[PDB]
């Protein structure tokens, strides 16, 4: 079967030069619209943004949009149990910078988190999100607009990463045994009828998410990063990764220590700044996100940890379906909208289209494009503020004017 | 050497017949006092607990508390490196009911997590923790009072377990060369200096404590029990944990489908109540807590969730410093302080004593001394709303009457 992506005709590809993007003022970008909702937050995400680059540009620049598939439209296109084509991975690491709606995984078939396998296989090792509040957003806290903070989330190794055998089945056995037999394990409470996870954390995994975190506390004069693990009962993986945290801190940005330690303060090269490194038991960071969010500001964690971190920060700045997220490796990056697929609602032009909006604002200012990415910042804002929302928010609030996705969509851009 | 316990000339010991307690009315009750400001809690701990029982069967019952050491002090009483004597693990099994203070676990000596071993040692496999919000309470949130879960944490299994091998140790090395080469595995990013952790999760183990989860809504009159797990990524562990969760529902309670499911309904055998047996995905839960409490009851999950569980609800109804805790198995249990050791403040007769207090009530309550347990609810409940409370709760406060440790004690006892 021929391929149905039609790469477009105008438009010219952003190429990488020494870790740094070139991009045309006709980049061609590919575009996953999603399951479900995709169907409607999508378009208004491309209406947004063309808006954006259109009014910041004065026509100058100009997206060329190529839609590219993955999840449940995929197999509409390719056929039954083509979830993922080869094609997709190539060409987002073509192009470089592409962005999705949300995607749906099947179940009974054996198929794991698809958008799992779009990270690793294409080695986007950060996972990128910001979380801050929007004068206006309802809230569950009491002060939601403390709260100001960039996650960085390692998106290759942890326990995320699949490695696992069922209960009962002959590779769960074999493992089980040479573990007791061969590793003297005694730690297993109940051998029979025990599914077993491998949960990896190695220094080269920890040191480029680290690293991606220091630099991008220093880039944007941030005043800390904290490295949040649970080191106290996993010494070898979670404490590992703060060990190693550090060490980077001391090694690479000569970071030295405050006090008697543990924290570390690392001297911004451009501001003269001094950035803290400390850390923060997991367990606790949930409780102080709470209670001290001001205290924060970048985060730096593993896999499952910052799914769990970044997912408690959006609920509590009433932001659960608007916020946005980049899977960003080194040779491309993969923008999305970080809420499921709602299948009960697809096609009402009724969900809030934030999240992807706000995630294309992400690729927009990943892409150089500042001045276009302020520009939906400024209209989200100006929308929220006017309380001319979708509704989940108006249901949450009195005074405000209901609108549908799309129409919310207009409403950003009447705001820019 | 000798043991140091001295064992009550007055009390009894209490029994266990058929899987029930046996309580004399003069109970021995072995008690840790506990590392840091276990020093400040306990003593306000048992005071106010002798008040409740004095008070509420008139001079006919009193515990004869028997100190028993675990931590520092152990090491003070027994000798350098004495942190958990197997005196204290026989005599917590032997009185069946014990209580401790806060432990600190040493770093630089390869010692793991004490509170984790005295829950292994013992197999108390269940780590009760309720959560409720007493009014006037300095909360974060806008609705705490919308928030009464009891977390049902299992506590034997999971990644919390301490299997693991540290990076480019020789047994890392071998563990990760059989997962390569004999098991095939392919998803480590980064094999060379990587730590290795082992996830297990048994259906023994998972439906011991769900069984708990389930009789506790019943005894209870609960209106759901929802499964927590992230079983969408972590298929043999946590999704095996909520598979063995509705099983045991439907071979056990009688559950059956409400609609087309995924949820079921259980018929309470005392009320005919209708009891929910649902799940959420771990991340969503985090999320659903804050932006819909009342959705949920009593919560059954694997270790390292309900850590993290437990530490958010917490925190979200002001109530990081008076969390009661229990570690219960089939032979015996463990209530406890379940904040942190606070060196700073130790011996000043200033912090919080709220949890171990409310720990206090459990123990009570496990007892079958429901009276003097309701007893200490309400002091605690009078002293908190009469905002006479520690400085913790003071300083959150506006018309606060600052007391010390020792003095909310009495504030409790006054207020019952």
């Amino acid at each position: 079967m021929e391929s149905k992506v039609v790469v477009p005709a105008q438009g010219k590809k952003i190429t990488l030069q020494n870790g740094k993007l070139n991009v045309p003022e006709n980049p061609i970008i590919p575009y996953i619209e999603g399951d479900g909702i995709g169907v409607d937050v999508t378009p208004a995400m491309l209406k947004v943004v063309d808006a954006a680059v259109e009014k910041a540009y004065k026509g100058e620049r100009k997206i060329s949009w190529m839609e590219i598939y993955t999840g449940e439209k995929s197999t509409q296109v390719y056929g039954q149990d083509v979830w993922l084509p080869a094609e997709t991975l190539d060409l987002i690491r073509e192009y470089r910078v592409a962005i999705k709606g949300p995607l749906t995984t099947p179940v009974g078939g054996g198929i794991r988190s698809l958008n799992v396998a779009l990270r690793q296989e294409l080695d986007l090792y950060i996972c990128l999100r910001p979380v801050r509040y929007y004068q206006g957003t309802p809230s569950p806290v009491k002060h939601p607009e403390l709260t100001d903070m960039v996650i960085f989330r390692e998106n290759s190794e942890d326990i995320y990463a699949g490695i696992e055998w069922k209960a009962d089945s002959a590779d769960a056995e074999k493992v089980i045994k040479f573990l007791r037999e061969e590793m003297g394990v005694k730690k297993i409470r109940f051998p029979e009828h025990c599914g077993i996870g491998i949960k990896p954390c190695s220094e080269e995994g920890t040191k480029r998410l680290v690293r991606a975190a220091i630099e991008y506390a220093i880039a944007n004069d941030r005043d800390s990063v904290t490295l949040v693990h649970k080191g106290n009962i996993m010494k070898f993986t979670e404490g590992a990764f703060k060990d190693w945290g550090y060490q980077l801190a001391r090694e690479e940005f000569g970071g030295e220590l405050i006090d008697g330690g543990p924290w570390l303060k690392v001297k911004n090269p451009n501001t003269g700044k001094e950035i803290v490194i400390k850390d923060v038991i997991a367990d606790a960071f949930l409780q102080q996100i709470l209670l001290r969010p001001a205290e924060y500001d970048v985060i730096a964690c593993m896999n499952l940890n910052g799914d769990y971190i970044s997912d408690a920060l959006a609920a509590q700045v009433g932001g659960i379906g608007i916020a946005p997220g980049a899977n960003i490796g080194d040779e491309c990056a993969l923008f999305e909208a970080t809420h499921g697929t709602a299948p009960k609602y697809a096609g009402q032009d009724k969900v809030n289209p934030g999240s992807i909006i706000l995630s294309a604002e992400m690729m927009l200012r990943h892409m150089g494009w500042t001045e276009a990415a302020d520009l939906i910042v400024k209209g989200m804002e100006g929308a929220i503020n006017a309380k001319t929302v979708t509704y989940d928010f108006e249901r949450l609030m009195d005074g405000a004017k209901l609108l549908k996705c799309s129409e919310f969509g207009d409403a950003i851009i009447e705001n820019m």
